[PDB]
């Protein structure tokens, strides 16, 4: 009800009503999809002589030889299920005799708001869309991610900051553990029932419980001839005095446009080290 749902891990309240100010129109091949977040369609499409139905989503095969199919009825239900924000307009026109068309929007956290995109139609005639929008973001920590070297060259790692997912570090194929990392921000929300601590910018998964390997503090800087980003104040180290920390060493490699951080070392379950050759770490022009 009411186009809102609370995040059970962060406590913030997602409110997608600003996305329902107007009809949303999405082209997908020969189709145009119309839907209204938490409201009735105002567009002159998908007429129904059944008054008890309030149409909120419409699939239009454009002319020539066009047609309209009701793809979902009015709902203000927004669900948050194991880390995923979804809205499902149900009750559309009959499909393959035993189904009814539906329209499902998956909302993902984004730096801004991108136009929604049609993904696929499921075998039960559910039309799946993704919508990347800042409205789907729980709170996160963020630091400046641009910097200079001593010679005045400029650098910016901001494009490695990921809002809807996280970087999975590359370990040996035998490693039963895996590492999630983000850049100049805490981790993006994760699907599942075992999420990392909300304050973590780096996290160790595979043990009994996720482990926070450090929080955002300061941005990246050139130190001793290497670009370094450090996360601090993770979970307590086993010695009981220090808190876990993570160092990411970046190096410029123009060919490395879709690289991932590589796990280098974990010392005393306390200091974690990653190395990341990336075209993003090269001097800007
Ligand atoms: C958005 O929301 C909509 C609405 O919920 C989702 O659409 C539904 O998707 C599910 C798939 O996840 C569909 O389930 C399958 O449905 C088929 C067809 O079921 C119909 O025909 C059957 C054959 O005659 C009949 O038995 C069914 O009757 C049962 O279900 C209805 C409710 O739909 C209920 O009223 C009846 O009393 C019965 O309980 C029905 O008329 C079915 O064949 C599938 O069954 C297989 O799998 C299930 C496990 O999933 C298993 O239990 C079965 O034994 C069988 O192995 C399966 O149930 C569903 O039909 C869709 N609903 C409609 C109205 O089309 C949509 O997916 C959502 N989108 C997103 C992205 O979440």
């Amino acid at each position: 009800d009411n186009c809102e749902v609370k995040d059970p891990r962060h406590g913030n309240l997602y409110d997608l009503k600003p996305l329902g100010l107007n009809d949303t129109i999405v082209s997908a091949g020969e189709y145009t999809y119309y839907f209204r977040v938490c409201g009735k369609l105002s567009s002159d499409v998908c007429p129904t002589s059944d008054k008890s139905k309030v149409v909120s989503s419409c699939q239009e095969k454009r002319e020539p030889q066009g047609f309209h199919k009701v793809a979902g009825l009015l709902t203000q239900k927004l669900t948050y299920e194991n880390g995923l924000l979804k809205m499902n307009f149900t009750g559309g026109d009959t499909c393959h005799k035993v189904y009814q068309r539906s329209t499902a929007i998956f909302f993902y956290c984004d730096r801004g708001t991108q136009r929604p995109v049609f993904l696929k139609e499921t075998s039960d005639c559910s039309y799946l869309f993704e919508w990347r929008t800042q409205y789907a973001c729980p709170p996160f920590d963020l630091t400046e991610c641009s910097f200079k070297d001593g010679a005045g060259n400029s650098f910016d790692l901001s494009s490695l900051s990921r809002y809807s997912d996280n970087w999975e570090a590359i370990t040996g194929t035998g490693d039963p553990e895996h590492y999630l990392i983000n850049v100049c921000k805490s981790l993006a929300p994760q699907a599942g029932t075992e999420p990392c601590p909300p304050e973590a910018a780096a996290c160790l998964l595979g043990g009994s419980k996720p482990v926070n390997l450090g929080r955002v503090r300061d941005g990246p800087q050139w130190r001793d001839g290497i670009i370094v980003l450090k996360y601090v104040d993770g979970d307590l180290c086993p010695d009981g005095i220090r808190k876990k920390s993570t160092t990411i060493r970046f190096t410029c490699s123009e060919s490395q446009v879709n690289s991932r951080p590589m796990f280098i070392s974990a010392v005393e379950d306390c200091e974690y080290t990653f190395a990341w050759p990336t075209a993003t770490a090269c001097p800007m022009k």
